[PDB]
């Protein structure tokens, strides 16, 4: 039964949780990370974003990863398709639609009440996109979603800007009443308490989806894989896949994590260090890192014959095509 | 490149033409027929509809040819895809977004002033399911379709319920300041005018996908040929499939149009004269004959070894199963 041997997904989402100052930085500022996702997806596809022209920056101006998911697409050709799993807004090009939910602040409330609709949704569509494709890559685009990650995976017992998202976990888990390790094996409700709509659907994905997925991000993904094992999923099937920047950052503990629950990781050997831009040169001074599945979509593109090195000068080259900037 | 043989997708639409009293039976009463489209398609994945738990039925009783479709791909598996072209509703399953834009009342302002981006949404669809299926077989359910597919064969030079259809269709070129051939060569004018977001949707799907093209349905199938050759499209890789019922109707010029056209057909043999169901009986005599790509998908599992026969007997096991019919 012939079918496609790869289809990238990249799973949009947005949580209440951006809006705090200081907590993301996936976009210039916490209103625009409103914005974020969708221009990020539709980037792929045109010269520029619809909703903005911009591409999303950080308040630093360093630039989406969105330009390498593009460059490694615009390569080897991957076939895409744009899942909004719960966003402010719908991205201005075709796309599966899930939800429209906005995952809520884990300190005032639980995040994610329609947890398992959307659940239900994304597993649905894993199981038809099982039909069509050998293997799926998820990608994410969700600012806030590394403190909705990290929330889920000291709930279930894995261990500056750092120092804010400890105390806004900490008030959440105050809410519910549970100390790091508390829903080890209640990895629903670790999810509907301080989850977002694209943990849920790349979730639902997962366990719809029977051939090979790789989880194509960093600390979202590790949460994805812990929420998989906890619920007794077999991880053979199951990779994730990021860049050098996230295994080699020493504040982070992303290969521990990923040999502590058990899914074997790939790693994209970017290295941007020959750049004419200081927003691109600056992804090796740690900003930025991972984000719209950049690690993933650069694997498809090895696997298709072309280098790390080939995919950094597309980056380099679309980055030139950026006009107004600020 | 290994892609999946056949993939179905099924456009949903909606116009305001369907609330015209006697235009439309694609649902119990004009009302219904804005929930048509979205019960139509959440059967085809669940025991019975979400939106409302009953399928939709003429104001005669007789069922959604969606029951035809289910059947056909309950035997054979064959992938699908859920795609909404512009509807009143999201139907609540995972699907494509096209657009949420009705089609308006012909007869008092153009149908489709969203046409460009409605075409330009789903050609970008067209262009990404060319890289993971060789064909795609499009099925639609668009309440309304056929006055609107009418009007657009009419204006392209292409010759009780059928008065009603006439006299409406009429007013709007008189409105336009047309007669019949009067936009032969200028296909999106025809379109804009007197179209729905689905046929824009399947037009747009067709120019952008590049392999065979299966269109799955009758008149509304006949309008997007008839603008895709005025388009210069080579017609070489398309085809329609439809029904028995469809070819058999003394009232209809089905064949003689497909070849005035110049595309060719393919007619799924179904009978349910051995039905224990009126409903499903009915259909030898006229009723319903055609929707949500029965024909195509009766097609696809033909070739997936299936004979009709076994499609009929797959219907009236699901008819069987359906409870709280009026």
């Amino acid at each position: 039964m012939k079918k496609v041997k790869s289809l990238f997904l990249l799973v949009l989402g947005n949580t209440e949780i951006s809006t705090i100052p200081g907590i993301s930085v996936a976009g210039a500022t916490p209103e625009l990370t409103k914005i974020t996702p969708v221009a990020d997806a539709e980037y792929l596809f045109y010269e520029k974003p619809l909703t903005i022209d911009t591409i999303p920056v950080t308040p630093e101006g360093h630039p989406t990863p969105a330009i390498i998911t593009k460059a490694a697409r615009e390569l080897s050709n991957f076939p895409i398709l744009v899942v909004r799993g719960g966003t402010y807004l719908a991205p201005l090009i075709p796309h599966v639609h899930i939800s429209n939910v906005v995952g809520r602040d884990f300190r005032r409330e639980p995040a994610l009440p329609e947890v398992e609709v959307i659940i239900e949704r994304a597993k649905l569509l894993g199981k038809e996109l099982e039909k069509i494709a050998n293997e799926i890559v998820i990608g994410e685009s969700t600012p806030g979603g590394t403190t909705t990650a990290q929330a889920i995976l000291w709930a279930l017992g894995y261990e500056n800007p750092q120092e804010l998202k400890e105390k806004v976990i900490k008030e959440g888990f105050k809410r519910v009443g549970i100390e790091k390790g508390g829903l080890k094996d209640k990895p629903l409700e670790a999810l509907k308490e301080f989850g977002d709509p694209m943990i849920a659907t790349v979730l639902g994905l997962s366990l719809g989806f029977g051939g090979d997925v790789v989880l194509a991000g960093g600390t979202q993904m590790l949460a994805v894989s812990a929420l998989l094992k906890s619920l007794g999923e077999d991880l053979s099937r199951f990779m994730i896949a990021t860049t050098r920047w996230v295994v080699e950052d020493p504040s982070a503990t992303f290969i521990e994590t990923a040999r502590e629950i058990g899914i074997i990781s790939y790693v994209a050997e970017l290295d941007f260090s020959k750049s004419k831009f200081k927003g691109l040169r600056d992804y090796e001074r740690g900003y930025v890192k991972e984000g719209v599945g950049a690690g993933g979509a650069t694997w498809l593109a090895v696997k298709a014959g072309y280098s790390p090195e080939d995919v950094s000068k597309k980056v380099e080259e679309l980055y030139e095509r950026l006009m107004g900037l600020r």
